[PDB]
């Protein structure tokens, strides 16, 4: 049923995912020396392609690629416009290494005909610990414990392929060749997320919305007026005032994240994502990347108070074009990022996102219900959306996880 993954290091069914008990490696053990050294065969017309995700007219080139290609919604009314700044802001994290980043070309003219990237992510992603409780009532904690340090992995996103060539079995190559120059780099795992069912998730969560802009949403039919608003004589006005947000943050001593609060970030954030099964750890480097705030891309907060930070949130900002609809031309999404609360409630916390967002101009927040997101859908009117995000690894058994026990946000 798969000609491609059905001959690739991943669980082939949920049957056989939920027979996985350990975590560690699907495939037979290999080194650097045992991987081609020349890229994948590729057809004489096209060519391999490196870009320089540092250089504006290279990220112009993705951008544009994807833009007009990358993923869309069911009925093709939306699709992603990710801005020239945040792919720069994704694909070029500290040590980032430029070969992850494939392209293909046509030879003739160079125009730019599909794009994968990978970077660089330390990930926790030993045993469970639902099963490091069997493995213990059964004498295996040892081999339960085998790959419990975290990993030096790859994390992949941004796979497209040019509406012209779909259906060409163009993708597959571009997951060999990824696969190759990942593997010559001594790394033998992969993490990724997609919107759509493939062999075969760890884990998966429901999408979940907070309408900022009623209005706009339910005129370009991301959102609907429930059937309950119709006993109403103007069921507009009463969506518009459901939704409505304060104009300003209401927890003393927020402020923007500032480099100097990056060791204190780190280690409150830290300590939150130890507590789930799979989650990411970030150097000061990385904390610094990923949360410093960076205009129109990432936009992060602090609460300090006796001179100390004691909560954070972060949101980031993906717009989408609006296909159908010619009243507007963009969907200002934006999306929770990496929070810690320690001296407040959640829902509290991120109350001052949603002010801070729709302030801003954002027309809904999105998440997906991974982390505590859980906690506060129903104190911050969120409802559920129809789209869910699958978590997979390559290369990597892994048993079933529930959303709320995975900590890495993709962006
Ligand atoms: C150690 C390092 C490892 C590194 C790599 C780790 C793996 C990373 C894996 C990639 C993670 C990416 C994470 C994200 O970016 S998810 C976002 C994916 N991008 C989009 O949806 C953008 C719009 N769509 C397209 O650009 C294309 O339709 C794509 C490129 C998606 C497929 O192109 P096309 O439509 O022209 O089809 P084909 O004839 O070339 O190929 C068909 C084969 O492709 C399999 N397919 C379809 N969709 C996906 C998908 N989203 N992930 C993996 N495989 C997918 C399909 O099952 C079939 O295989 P099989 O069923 O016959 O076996
Ligand atoms: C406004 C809008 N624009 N577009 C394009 C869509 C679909 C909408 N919606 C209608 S939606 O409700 O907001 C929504 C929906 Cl249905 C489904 C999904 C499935 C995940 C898609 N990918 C796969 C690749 N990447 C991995 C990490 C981020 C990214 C997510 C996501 C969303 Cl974001």
């Amino acid at each position: 049923a798969h000609a491609f993954w059905s001959t690739q290091p991943v669980p082939q069914t949920e049957d056989e995912t939920e027979k996985i008990v350990f975590a560690g490696p699907m495939d037979e053990p290999k080194t650097v020396a045992d991987i081609p050294e020349e890229p994948y065969p590729i057809a004489s017309t096209f060519e391999w392609w490196t870009p320089n995700m540092e250089a504006a007219d290279d990220i112009h080139a993705i951008y544009e690629l994807l833009r007009d290609n990358y993923v869309e919604d069911d009925d093709s009314m939306f699709r992603f416009n990710y801005s020239e700044e945040f792919l720069q802001w994704a694909l070029c994290p500290p040590n980032y290494i430029p070969d992850w980043h494939v392209a293909v070309r046509r030879k003739a003219d160079k125009k730019l005909l599909a794009f994968i990237a990978g970077v660089p992510v330390t990930l926790r992603m030993g045993t469970p610990k639902y099963m490091k409780v069997k493995a213990q009532e059964k004498g295996e904690g040892e081999e339960a414990a085998k790959y419990d340090e975290p990993r030096h992995i790859c994390e992949i996103n941004f796979l497209c392929v040019h509406k012209q060539l779909r259906e060409k079995r163009l993708a597959p190559i571009l997951i060999k060749e990824a696969t190759r120059r990942v593997n010559r780099t001594n790394v033998w795992q992969a993490v990724y997320t997609a919107g759509v069912l493939l062999p075969t998730p760890y884990a998966s969560g429901q999408y979940f919305h907070r309408s900022l802009n009623p209005e706009k949403l339910v005129e370009i039919r991301f959102s609907g007026i429930p059937a309950q608003y119709q006993k109403f004589q103007n069921p507009m006005a009463m969506l518009k005032r459901n939704y409505q947000l304060p104009s300003a943050p209401k927890n003393s001593g927020l402020r923007e994240m500032k480099p100097s609060d990056v060791p204190q970030v780190r280690r409150i954030l830290m300590n939150y994502l130890d507590s789930f099964d799979v989650g990411p750890v970030f150097s000061d480097a990385e904390i610094s990347h990923y949360l410093l705030p960076r205009d129109g891309v990432v936009f992060t907060y602090v609460v300090e108070n006796d001179k100390k930070v004691t909560d954070f949130f972060s949101f980031y900002r993906i717009p989408s074009t609006v296909i159908g609809n010619s009243n507007y031309n963009l969907l200002n999404a934006a999306y929770v990022h990496y929070y810690a609360a320690t001296s407040i409630p959640l829902h509290q916390l991120i109350l001052d996102l949603l002010i801070v967002a729709h302030s801003r101009g954002f027309d809904v927040c999105n998440m997906v219900e991974i982390l505590d997101n859980r906690s506060f859908v129903e104190q911050l009117k969120f409802g559920a959306g129809d789209g869910h995000l699958r978590y997979y690894f390559y290369n990597w058994a892994y048993p079933k996880i529930k959303p709320s026990q995975v900590a890495l946000v993709m962006l």
